[PDB]
């Protein structure tokens, strides 16, 4: 049912997801499995031996593998294509230190494969270096992606940078009614409560429940988007006392997908928190977790595809996320505590967004 490599790039993202989730596990976060799996899968052609071979290891295919280029360049174009009404704006880069001997014949070669380029700039010129990365992704994000580099993140010995950001405001096939949204008591982790936006719409809803291991019931929601292409997953515990992350756990692609199929439309009344989330990940950490540590390591990164001529290794490894979901007696869905929630390509089975609201 889904694309092969759709389903290695969903379930390598949401594995690195679980990775930035376990380490903010009361912060809100807004993640793209699809965008991470994406630009690391440019990165192993960029990347050889043991860097490659960890890179490979964690996404469970190599980008030299037969047809695999092809099938992630097919993929994207089926994401990004016209056809899906919904628009994403999506953006990655590779920014390597100018005036470095590039391996003839790799920048065409590159561009062959995932018709991006490899930019070339001068780091030297630190804050310049910075503006030229942080504009071209503001620029290519519809302008909703600011200050992806941060003051510091790059200095002057910044030879290799990762980017990657993307924006997503969709707009819901049943609406919410601007009516209906009020102020509503929200309940944080800890406890706590604050009074945030809240939609309201009755509508007949895809909704099923599932069990954690444990026993635990927990509801989710699928609100399709008008493209009719994509689709919002809403899932949290029924029982407030059991924490978000007890799903966060035990996600994966494949489980998502048993959700689709296990839905029911329903007559329901569903209370979901209006919100915007902008979270930039440093993957760093989350990747070093999941076996690929040696590709931020100076003098022990193999880069040797991209320059072999002289050493590399990556300074900063970023994607910068920004969602905003809005407007755009039956049972009744109060999403009035943390929540995961899914955006899905339906038609490949891609995991494009993937986070948790751990406060609206
Ligand atoms: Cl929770
Ligand atoms: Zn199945």
């Amino acid at each position: 049912p889904p694309s092969y490599v759709a389903h290695l790039a969903s379930d390598f993202g949401v594995r690195v997801f679980q990775q930035v989730a376990q380490a903010s596990k009361d912060r809100n976060v807004v993640f793209s499995p699809y965008g991470v799996a994406s630009v690391l899968a440019m990165l192993q052609l960029t990347t050889g031996g043991e860097t490659q071979q960890q890179i490979q290891a964690a996404m469970g295919f190599k980008i030299d593998d037969k047809g695999m280029a092809p099938a992630l360049r097919h993929l994207y174009k089926e994401l990004m294509g016209p056809w899906n009404k919904d628009e994403i704006s999506t953006t990655d880069a590779i920014f390597v230190q100018r005036d470095l001997k590039l391996v003839q014949g790799f920048m065409p070669h590159f561009f062959r494969l995932f018709r991006s380029t490899v930019k070339q700039v001068d780091f030297s010129e630190v804050e310049r270096a910075r503006f030229i990365i942080n504009d071209w992704v503001k620029t290519h994000t519809k302008g909703m992606i600011s200050n992806l580099l941060g003051k510091g993140a790059v200095d002057q010995l910044t030879r290799l940078v990762l980017v990657n950001a993307l924006y997503f405001n969709g707009q819901f096939k049943t609406p919410f009614p601007d009516s209906s949204t009020h102020r509503r008591l929200f309940h944080k982790s800890d406890g706590s409560t604050v009074s945030v936006p809240m939609m309201a719409q009755t509508n007949k809803f895809n909704y099923t429940e599932f069990t954690t291991p444990d026993g635990h019931y927990y509801d989710i929601l699928e609100l399709p988007y008008h493209g009719d292409t994509l689709s919002m997953f809403i899932a949290a515990p029924y029982e407030k006392e059991v924490p978000l992350s007890a799903l966060t756990n035990i996600l994966s692609a494949q489980l998502i997908s048993h959700w689709k199929g296990n839905m029911t439309r329903l007559p329901r009344l569903l209370v979901l928190p209006k919100f915007s989330l902008e979270t930039e990940v440093d993957l760093r950490k989350p990747l070093e977790n999941l076996g690929m540590t040696d590709m931020f390591r100076q003098f022990q990164a193999d880069f040797t595809s991209l320059s072999d001529q002289e050493p590399l290794h990556v300074a900063q490894a970023l994607q910068k996320v920004k969602i905003e979901v809005n407007e755009s007696a039956p049972e009744e869905i109060i999403m009035d505590r943390p929540f995961l929630f899914v955006v899905r390509h339906n038609p490949t089975g891609t995991v494009l967004f993937m986070g948790q609201v751990m406060e609206p």
